[PDB]
């Protein structure tokens, strides 16, 4: 079926990741993008299971136990595996996604949803928005504040970006 | 041109892995490989302008002021060149090239080749041996010295990779 040929993207996609994480993980989130022109954005954060703190792909390498060049390898695969499916996708749909997002859990649950919207933002403010809108975070350092303010006055005029958004008190 | 159209492939090449070194440089070494099934390895290594080292494209996030985001991101643009290229090329020409290496210096100057052999080593390894045959390196870890035996065990048999050498009769 195609839904279980979504389910091997999925798990090949997840797989490459989880070799990435050096420790155990309960939750991850991964973004990936690609336009007409092969323009590319894509990571992943997930959720250390000792420290119940979210971490950054690209913090992995502060920890690293394995030669980076392994590290790198994983990385080529799964932004090969991105395109790769993104391909395949727009043959089959008869048009490509130009995002995706997926969340997966320890308990085995995932989620993947698709968007056709045009990013307007580079790879570092695609992250800190991702990150704001995925977890309510504010930057510390002030030129990251700053950057981050880019996207919120976007948000501010009414724009909306539902591709890095996740899915009555008073 | 066929000649200026691939040599603005080159150019931009260059110009792609110039954005990502930190500091003057005199010479670059770059190595890149994608197979039939988009299997990939690439990488350089630049020799410093004062130190003078050479020094590994993974080396230089230790040292970066930008976010690595900004880095990522140029490492992505190199990737998706490398892969362009192949592809059309092979449109053009019939049939892909394999791997190539490139050497280009601060004056603007280049040598480049392309080869067709299929490399049988994966990146960790395939790094080690041609850090060996560029620069003679022998690792000081002993992990990293018997993952070089490999490689080393299969020159003592004749087997030649000219595809990870550098691009006569005294001694």
């Amino acid at each position: 079926s195609l839904e279980k040929q979504i389910e091997s993207y999925y798990q090949e996609i997840a797989q490459l990741i989880i070799d990435m994480i050096p420790e155990e993980w309960a939750e991850v989130r991964f973004y990936a993008q690609e336009d007409h022109d092969g323009w590319k954005i894509f990571f992943f954060h997930y959720l250390s299971a000792s420290s119940d703190e979210w971490t950054k792909d690209i913090d992995i390498r502060d920890v690293i136990k394995v030669p980076q060049d392994e590290f790198m390898e994983k990385y080529n695969e799964l932004s090969f595996c991105i395109s790769d499916f993104r391909k395949d996708y727009a043959e089959a749909f008869g048009e490509p996604w130009m995002s995706f997002q997926m969340t997966f859990y320890a308990s085995g649950k995932f989620n993947i949803d698709f968007y056709y919207d045009k990013n307007p933002f580079d790879t570092f403010l695609t992250r800190l928005a991702w990150q704001y809108e995925h977890f309510g975070t504010i930057p510390e350092d002030s030129f990251y504040k700053e950057t981050l303010n880019e996207y919120l006055e976007e948000k501010a005029q009414g724009k909306r970006y539902p591709f890095l958004e996740p899915l009555h008190h008073h």
